[PDB]
Order: C-alpha cells, then sequence, then structure tokens
C-alpha cells in the first residue's frame, strides 16, 4: 500500500506493527541516544482494564494512538494532548467456543491502518474494520470457524487494497492459510494454503521455486501431498500466526507456516510440505513466488511462523536483497529475499543439538539421532533436547540496525523432555499428542559448552552475513518481547519481570531499565508527538519462580526524556 508505505517514511509514525514493510523494527529518531537513555523517565500511563497477555504494540499514525488487548480485543484511540480515549471498539465474541480453542493464551499480536481504517483480526476469527476517526464498523468478514479449532492472535497487515490474514490452530488440526481481503468491501481476493493441491496452495509447478541439489529450482508438481500419507494434509497445520513483511518494489509478501499438525510424527510420515516453511507470494493474486522448509517432518513443534525480515547487505563481497529469520528451531536464515537462494543457516543459540547443522546443497537440516522424538519412538522420552518445543525464538519479533549490522533477537535458553504418543482428531478438540517438561538450557549461548547457569533468556546480537553471534546476555526468564533498535545508537526491550531496558546497540551494556507493573510481551515501538520522542511498551504477562515476580496485567507505559 503506497500510503501506509508514505506513513512509515515519515519517522514521526509507527505505522505498521513492524515500523516499515520491511519489519526491521528500526527507527530513524535519535533524540533519545546512548548520551542520555540514561535520563529517560516513564511519561504517563494508560490502564487496558483488560486481564491476560498483552502482545503487539502501539500504531500510531498521524498523532492518534491506537491500542488493542487480549480477549475480546477492545480497541481504543488515544489523544496524545489529552491522554484521553478518542473512540472504543468492544467486539461481542462468544467467550464458550473461542476461549477452549486458544492454545497459547488469549492474545492479539496487533492492528493495521490503511485506506482511512483499522483493521482488527479478532480472537474468533472475525476480521473487522473499524473507521480509523470515528471507531465504527465498516465491514466485517469471518476468517476461520472456531468450531473446527480454528482461531486468530495475529496482526493483520494492509498491503496494497488489500488486508492479509492468517490462522492459528496447529495443536488443533487446522489447515493453515494465508488470505487477503479487498481493503474497501472485506470480500475474500485470495486465500494461500499451506498444504494441498496447487489450486488450494496457489504454487505453480513451473514457476514457484525452491532450494534443491544446491540452486533455485522449480517446485514440480503435487509438492505437497507427495510429501503426505493419504489425506492427512486436509489437517495438517502450517498454520501462519506469526508477522507479514511486504518488499513493495517486489510486490512480494513474506511469512512462515508452522507445525505439521499432531505432534507425534511417527503417525505422520513423509516431509510434510509445505509445514514449517517459508514464502514469498505475490500480493495481487497469491501465487507463491518462493518457498523453503526449514524443518521437514517436524518431530518438536519448531512452528516456522517467526517474522521474515527484509534487509540489503553485503554477502562474500556482494550486495544482495536478502530475508531473514529466526527460527524456534535456533537456527537464523538469510536468504535471497528475490530468488528464495539459501545463504546461510547457522544456530542462534549454541545449546541448540537437535541437528547438527543445516547442510547447505539440500537445504535440510541433519537430525542428530539421539534427539529424534520419532527414532526414539513413541511412548519413548527424548531427553534433553535443544531447543523446547516453544523455540529459542518464539512470536517476540526482532530489530535490526543497519548502523551495526547487527540483528537484535529476544531468545529463549530452554531445553526439554519430549515424549510422543499416538492420537486421533476429532473436529473442535485438541490434535497434540506428546508430553513435554522444561528447564534451563544449562550450556553457555556461544560455546554450547555446560556452564552451570540457570537463566532461561538470551538477549543476542547476531551477524547474518556470517551467521556469528557478536554479543549475548543472559537473562534470568525468557526474553518475550520485540525490540526496537533506533538511530541513536540504543536498543529496548522488556523482561517478564516487567523490565522495560535500553542497551548500547554496538556492545550489549546496560543503559537504562524500569519496573513497569507487569511481564512485557508486547513490543516497543516509538514515535515523535509535538517534537517529542516517546517510547511505547504494553505490559500484561501471558502467552507461552516468575510468578513471585509478576502477577497478570494490562497497561501501556509511555516513556520520555523529562523537559
Ligand atoms: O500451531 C499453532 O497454530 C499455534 C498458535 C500459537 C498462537 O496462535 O498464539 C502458538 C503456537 N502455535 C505455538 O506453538 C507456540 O509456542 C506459541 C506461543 C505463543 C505465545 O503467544 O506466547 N503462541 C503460540
Ligand atoms: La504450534
Ligand atoms: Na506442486
Amino acid at each position: 500500500n503506497s500510503e501506509v508505505e508514505k506513513l512509515t517514511k515519515n519517522p514521526a509514525n509507527w505505522a505498521t506493527w513492524g515500523g516499515n514493510y520491511h519489519g526491521t523494527r528500526y527507527s530513524e529518531l535519535k533524540q533519545i541516544n546512548t548520551s542520555n537513555v540514561k535520563n529517560l523517565q516513564p511519561a504517563w500511563t494508560f490502564s487496558t482494564g483488560v486481564l491476560r497477555g498483552h502482545e503487539g504494540g502501539p500504531l500510531v499514525v498521524n498523532d492518534v494512538m491506537y491500542i488493542h488487548t487480549p480477549f475480546p480485543n477492545t480497541v481504543y484511540a488515544i489523544d496524545q494532548k489529552t491522554q484521553a480515549v478518542i473512540w472504543e471498539y468492544t467486539p461481542q465474541q462468544d467467550a464458550d467456543v473461542t476461549i477452549p480453542v486458544m492454545c497459547c493464551d488469549t492474545v492479539n499480536r496487533g492492528l493495521a491502518y490503511g485506506d482511512g481504517k483499522i483493521f482488527l483480526q479478532q480472537s474468533d476469527t472475525v476480521l473487522t474494520a473499524l473507521d480509523a476517526k470515528t471507531g465504527k464498523r465498516v465491514w466485517s468478514v469471518q476468517n476461520g470457524d472456531p468450531k473446527l479449532g480454528m482461531t486468530n492472535t495475529q496482526a493483520p497487515l494492509v498491503v496494497k487494497d488489500k488486508v492479509i490474514t492468517g490462522i492459528s490452530g496447529g495443536e488443533f488440526g487446522v489447515r493453515g492459510f494465508l488470505a487477503a481481503y479487498n481493503i474497501r468491501t472485506g470480500e475474500l481476493d485470495w486465500k494461500g494454503y499451506s498444504m494441498g493441491p496447487d489450486a488450494d496452495t496457489l504454487i505453480n509447478p513451473t514457476k514457484t521455486t525452491t532450494w534443491k541439489d544446491g540452486k533455485v529450482q522449480p517446485v514440480g508438481k503435487d509438492s505437497s501431498t507427495s510429501t503426505w500419507e493419504g489425506d492427512q494434509w486436509k489437517i495438517g497445520g502450517g498454520t501462519t500466526w506469526g508477522w507479514y513483511s511486504y518488499d513493495p518494489e517486489l510486490n512480494l509478501v513474506y511469512y512462515g507456516s508452522g507445525n505439521p499438525s499432531t505432534w507425534n510424527p511417527a503417525q505422520r510420515p513423509g516431509d510434510n510440505k509445505w509445514s514449517m516453511s517459508l514464502w514469498a507470494r505475490n500480493a495481487d493474486t497469491g501465487e507463491v513466488k518462493w518457498v523453503y522448509q526449514m524443518t521437514p517432518h517436524d518431530e518438536w513443534d519448531y512452528d516456522g511462523i517467526n517474522e521474515v525480515a527484509l534487509v540489503d547487505q553485503e554477502i562474500k563481497g556482494q550486495m544482495r536483497k536478502t530475508a531473514v529469520h529466526f527460527d524456534r528451531n535456533g537456527f537464523g536464515y538469510t536468504l535471497d529475499r528475490v530468488t528464495g537462494e539459501l545463504l546461510v543457516a547457522e544456530k542462534f543459540d549454541k545449546a541448540v543439538n537437535w541437528a547438527s547443522h543445516v547442510d547447505m546443497k539440500s537445504g535440510r537440516p541433519q537430525v542428530v539421532s539421539q534427539y529424534s522424538t520419532e527414532y526414539n519412538g513413541e511412548d519413548v522420552n527424548t531427553e534433553g533436547v535443544c531447543p523446547a518445543a516453544l523455540g529459542s525464538k518464539n512470536q517476540q519479533p526482532v530489530s535490526y540496525s543497519p548502523q551495526t549490522g547487527y540483528f537484535y533477537i529476544s531468545g529463549n535458553h530452554v531445553c526439554m523432555d519430549y515424549e510422543p504418543f499416538e492420537v486421533e482428531y476429532t473436529a473442535g478438540q485438541p490434535y497434540v499428542g506428546a508430553t513435554l517438561s522444561m528447564f534451563p538450557a544449562g550450556k553457555d549461548v556461544i560455546t554450547g559448552k555446560e556452564d552451570g547457569s540457570n537463566n532461561l533468556g538470551q538477549f543476542t546480537a547476531w551477524d547474518a552475513t556470517t551467521g556469528k553471534i557478536i554479543w549475548s546476555n543472559k537473562e534470568q526468564f525468557s526474553v518475550w518481547s520485540g525490540s526496537l533498535a533506533t538511530a541513536g545508537g540504543v536498543v529496548f526491550y522488556g523482561t517478564l519481570e516487567g523490565y522495560l531496558k535500553a542497551v548500547d546497540a554496538k556492545t550489549g551494556k546496560e543503559l537504562y531499565r524500569f519496573k513497569t507493573p507487569s511481564g512485557i510481551i508486547g513490543n516497543v515501538n516509538t514515535w515523535e508527538y509535538e517534537g517529542k520522542q516517546y517510547v511505547g511498551v504494553l505490559s500484561g504477562v501471558g502467552g507461552w519462580s516468575l510468578s513471585s515476580y509478576t502477577k497478570l496485567g494490562g497497561t501501556l507505559t509511555v516513556f520520555a526524556l523529562p523537559n
């Protein structure tokens, strides 16, 4: 959408979930910098009036602040002059049908803006367009069916004249899709499934490519169903509950697909394509430009849905248009975002042990049999797999600084025992089939050696041109918030104890901290109002001893330098 694109070029706004379409969560604002961020203070606060996890972050457009909540997903438009609500919208949702099928708290990743409207993807899968000035509903469409186990937790994305939204339900046998709705009417324009025949997936057998035998090659016929046994793909997962990015020059939307449904791999032989994959789709038609499967035949629920950040960077002496993705499976991937060529794939937490490496010719991770839950078998405990199913990074999106050339990862440092067992599908019921327990990785993030630690989180700086950790800071709990990098040389993020922290973008040294009321699982965003830069974050623990550090919450804290 060229209007949204124009809005994102004004640093005073934060007009999409990721600040810009490329998803780098980097702000050119530099009023707050390494010299003065120690002088930051809370400026004002706002309770959302709702409890449970507060993911996502504020969306600021032309001085109006828009904030969202977990179920029932009330939306507020806030006037920064009076710090009062301009309008609010609370959808009517059936709690008894929607809550039981939410796998991982009642969270909502946030809003989109476009064509004078705010777009809210509701938990019950109703996608609703609101007038941005009045908050009155313009249109809405039921994007899924919670009676089949479908929910929505992710943020929509405005792209050209469409609103892009996905689906959740990889633990309920939902077949994942990405859908595009007309921005003005809500009519469905295209729908791209993650698996099934080409008319469903919008894969072109001679034009859609993948990485194979060391080169970009057409995907061929029956690329998906030939990797599934029989009809298992009809309930086969690959859901789409992560973040979406967009390259306007290429007109490509990028995203990841989740786990292949049941957590018992022996029950579903085959690569299970295209679960656990990265995708580039034509924004106008949905046609897949390229797809890359990171985790064939998943055995651990390492959902491939984490964001795909788009950056131009030098690799082997040449400027490349890349896509960078820090997967649940603990590998940080760099691809050519035009062709889908695989460039870099290295572990961003050296505790990771389920695979030795990613084979660069075949593109497939080489599974280490001791940590294979299928190898050890049904009803046998696989012990000490790293990472835990919740991954080395979960939903919390990364930031990128062009000043340093580093990505900043809000990381998990958690391993697990995992025991699969055979399960049967019933629509509306869970379709899992594994028993897990988790514990601290207990190994150094950089060397991989046992270290006597018990930290559950890492905050890690990563060079995606070589695939190397630059520095990493231990955090006592997993880091579940989306960071922010700025032209002031600082990186912001939130902790589960509720601290908003600022660190030096180059070195990782801490420069500021403040205890907000509840653990932060949202995104730290920044904007400018009447010439002053503000930094905003939601607090409210949820998603996924911590309970002695934080209780449930739901507040916004806005920080600024004092006057
Ligand atoms: O397979 C799915 O469809 C689906 C959805 C979600 C979701 O919608 O929040 C999560 C997961 N899977 C998942 O595996 C996971 O670890 C997870 C963590 C969280 C969270 O917000 O903290 N959501 C989800
Ligand atoms: La999942
Ligand atoms: Na195909």
